C-alpha cells in the first residue's frame, strides 16, 4: 500500500555523469562506453548566445579544448562532434560503468527520473513528466545543464532528455540524447515562452484507478460518459484530448478495478465540477497528471483493496 | 527555479541490497562490509509470526539456512546474531561497493530517502518523512521488507531505517539498522495502530520558505506572532509544536528571504485558518512538511555528492 511520487534508482546513471569545460563554462556530460554527450551550447560565451552560429564556433575549437573530468580522473579528448543540440566528445576510455542503455524520445505526458548534477557530480533525483507544451516542471538552478532524464525498465537504462535550458516562468526545456529539442525550443537566449500548458488527462485517470486499486472509491458516480462529451467539459478545464488510444492504455486498470474508462472519465467529470469538498486523494488535494498508467502498474498491486 | 520532492542518489546503497532467503521466506538485506542486515521476522512462517519466540526460532537455523544473494552471485553465511528487531548474517565476504557509511536513528520530522528493493533488486527511490506518529507513508508492497532509509552527508551514507511492515491503514513501519524499532510497534502479526499523525510545523514553514525563493508569495502579510500565540493555533489545527530550536533553525532561510521566522508563522495562521481560497503553493493545494529546512536549502544550493 501507498502511492509516492517515485524515481527509479539512478545509480546506472551516476556512474555515467562527468564534468566537461569548454573555457570559462563547466556543465554535465554522460559519458556512455567512449563518448560524452553534452549540450552543445558549453562551446558558447554569454554574448554568443542570442544568435550562436554553433558549426562557425566548434570548428575553432580542437578536442583539447573540452576538459572532460570523471571524478579526480582527467579524460583525453580525441575527437568531437555536432549532432544536432548535443556535442559528443569521442575519449580514450570506454566508461567501464556503462549500463546497458538506449536512447528513446518520448511522448508528453511520459514520465521520467532526473538526476541532477553540478559539476559532474549528482546531486538529487526526482520524478517528472513531459507536459504537453515540451517543457519539464524540473528543479534546476546555474550548472545544471546537461543532467540527463532516464528510465529503467528492467536493468537498462533509456535516457530520454538532456537538460539545456531554463524558460522565464521557471520551466525547462532540452533534447532527447540526438540532440533534438523537445518543443519549439532552441538553444538561443532569444526571447522564447512555454505555451499554455494542460492537464495530462489520462495520467489523471491512471492515478484515479491508482486510488481505487489502493482502497479509495469516494470519488466514483452512478454516471458514464462518451469519449466526446467526455473532451468536450475536460477542454474547459484545460485538460489535454483523451483519444481512444488512452482509452485502450487504460485497459488493463479497468479490468482489475472493474471500472470501465468511460466510467472513470464519468468520476474525473464530477471531480471537475466539483472539486474535492476537503477530501483527498491519494494524499493529494489537487488531481495527479504525473503518473502514467505503466507507472501506476508497476508502483501499484495486482490485486486491488476490495 | 523548480521545487520538486527529491531523493539523494541512490547508487551508493543499490550497491549494498542483496536477496536474504529463510525457508519460503524471500525480502532483501542490506550488506555492509562482511554482514548483512535484514528484518529478523524473515526466519518466521506465518503461524510463527502470530507470537515469535526469535531466539528459539534463530537457534533452529544453521548458518546455510541462510541463502544470501547479491546479483547473481552466492554468498556464504559463516555466522548469525540478532540485535533488536535485526538479524546480521556475517558472510565470507566484505561488500567491495561499501561505501563510508553510519547508523544513525532519525527523530520525527526528519526527512531521508527510500530505495524501495523487491528479491534484492532495487525497484524505485523516493524520499519520505518519519511522521511525528514515527510511521512512514511509503510505497511498499509485499516482498519490501529490508529496503533501507538512508541520507548522505558529504561522502557518507546515514542509514536510518530499515523496512519491516504494514500496519492497516496502509502506512510503515520499520526500525532502525540497530534494530530498534521507530514507534511503538511490534514485528509481530498481531493488532497494532499508527496513532493519531500531525503536521511537521518546522517542514511547513521550510516549504513555505522554498515557495518564496520560487517567487510564490500571496501567502505572505504583513503580521508577526508571538512564539506561543502561533503554538496555540498549532494544537489547535494538530500541527506539532514549533520550539525555539526550529526557529533557529529557520534562521538562515529567514535572512534570506526577508520574512522572519515569526512573520512566516502569521502566513502559515492565516492559512490554517482561512485555507488557500483556490490559490496553490508550489503546485500543492495543502501544505507540504515533507522538506525539512536542510532539504530547502540543500536544493536551492545544489549541494552534490
Ligand atoms: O538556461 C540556461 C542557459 C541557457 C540559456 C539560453 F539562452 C539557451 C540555452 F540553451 C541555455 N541555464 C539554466 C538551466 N537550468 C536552470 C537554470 C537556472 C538558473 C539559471 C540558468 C539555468
Ligand atoms: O507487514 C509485512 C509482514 C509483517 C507482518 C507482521 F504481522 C509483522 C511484521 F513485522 C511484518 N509485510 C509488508 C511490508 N510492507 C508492505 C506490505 C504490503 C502488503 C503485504 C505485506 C507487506
Amino acid at each position: 500500500s501507498g502511492f509516492r511520487k517515485m524515481a527509479f534508482p539512478s545509480g546506472k546513471v551516476e556512474g555515467c555523469m562527468v564534468q566537461v569545460t569548454c573555457g570559462t563554462t563547466t556543465l554535465n556530460g554522460l559519458w556512455l562506453d567512449d563518448v560524452v554527450y553534452c549540450p552543445r551550447h558549453v562551446i558558447c560565451t554569454s554574448e554568443d548566445m542570442l544568435n550562436p552560429n554553433y558549426e562557425d564556433l566548434l570548428i575553432r575549437k580542437s578536442n583539447h579544448n573540452f576538459l572532460v573530468q570523471a571524478g579526480n580522473v582527467q579524460l583525453r579528448v580525441i575527437g568531437h562532434s555536432m549532432q544536432n543540440c548535443v556535442l559528443k566528445l569521442k575519449v580514450d576510455t570506454a566508461n567501464p560503468k556503462t549500463p546497458k542503455y538506449k536512447f528513446v524520445r518520448i511522448q508528453p505526458g511520459q514520465t521520467f527520473s532526473v538526476l541532477a548534477c553540478y559539476n559532474g557530480s549528482p546531486s538529487g533525483v526526482y520524478q517528472c513528466a513531459m507536459r504537453p507544451n515540451f517543457t519539464i516542471k524540473g528543479s534546476f538552478l546555474n550548472g545544471s545543464c546537461g543532467s540527463v532524464g532516464f528510465n529503467i525498465d528492467y536493468d537498462c537504462v533509456s535516457f530520454c532528455y538532456m537538460h539545456h535550458m531554463e524558460l522565464p516562468t521557471g520551466v525547462h526545456a532540452g533534447t532527447d540524447l540526438e540532440g533534438n529539442f523537445y518543443g519549439p525550443f532552441v538553444d538561443r537566449q532569444t526571447a522564447q515562452a512555454a505555451g499554455t500548458d494542460t492537464t495530462i488527462t489520462v495520467n489523471v485517470l491512471a492515478w484515479l484507478y491508482a486510488a481505487v486499486i489502493n482502497g479509495d472509491r469516494w470519488f466514483l458516480n452512478r454516471f458514464t460518459t462518451t469519449l466526446n462529451d467526455f473532451n468536450l467539459v475536460a477542454m474547459k478545464y484545460n485538460y489535454e484530448p483523451l483519444t481512444q488510444d488512452h482509452v485502450d492504455i487504460l485497459g488493463p486498470l479497468s479490468a482489475q478495478t472493474g471500472i470501465a474508462v468511460l466510467d472513470m472519465c464519468a468520476s474525473l467529470k464530477e471531480l471537475l465540477q466539483n472539486g474535492m469538498n476537503g477530501r483527498t486523494i491519494l494524499g493529494s488535494a489537487l488531481l495527479e497528471d504525473e503518473f502514467t498508467p505503466f507507472d501506476v502498474v508497476r508502483q501499484c498491486s495486482g490485486v486491488t483493496f476490495q
